[PDB]
Order: structure tokens, then sequence, then C-alpha cells
């Protein structure tokens, strides 16, 4: 199949990040994150280019910067810091056991 393991994103915990992922996948962005950590700094620079910061909001990327699928072209959406701070941390931890190159299917809730 298109994936090796599956991550179930906790949308009730981080509701705007989950909605972004779900909407992005629905629009046609990959629902697989092929883990690639080394290139994340550069991918993030590419995905966020020309997208200004916004007080009280985070710039959420799907696909994520830690995925081969991320970078220029990724869906970027502002999500309230109040309710979504920590989503990055949480996904990072949940994927930390997996090897680079592991394909992870994301399912929201």
């Amino acid at each position: 199949a298109r994936y090796d393991d599956i991550l179930y994103f906790p949308a009730s915990r981080y509701p705007e990040t989950g909605a972004h992922i779900s909407d992005a996948i629905k629009a046609g962005h990959s629902d697989v994150c092929t883990i690639e950590r080394s290139g994340a700094d550069k991918r993030r620079q590419e995905s966020l280019k020309g997208i200004p910061t916004k007080p009280g909001f985070d710039r959420d990327e799907w696909p994520m910067a830690m995925c081969e699928e991320g970078g220029k072209g990724a869906s970027v959406r502002y999500v309230s810091s109040s309710d979504n701070r920590g989503a990055g941390s949480w996904v990072g931890n949940r994927l930390s056991g997996f090897a680079d190159g592991t394909r992870i299917l994301f399912i929201v809730q």
C-alpha cells in the first residue's frame, strides 16, 4: 500500500491543525508523510516563503517540513496558537520511533 504505518492525528486536542490536514488531504495533497528529517529546515524555508507571520497564529504546513512531500507547494494555513501550540511537538514525538524513509499515512481522528 501507499504507507508502512499509520498516525491518527488527535483533532480534538489540536482542532485547527487537524482541520488543516484534513482539508489539505481532501484538496489533493499527499496523505502520506515520508519521513525525511535532514531536509526539514530548508523545506520550511521554501514552504513559508512570502507568507508573513501573524500575531496569535502559527503557520501550519501540510505536508509537513519533516516529510519528503513538504516544501514549496505545501498547503500553509494560519492556526490559533491558543489551541494548536504543541501540535508539532506531538507529531514529532509520535513519529520519533520510526526510521527516516518510513511512509506514514495520516488519518485525522
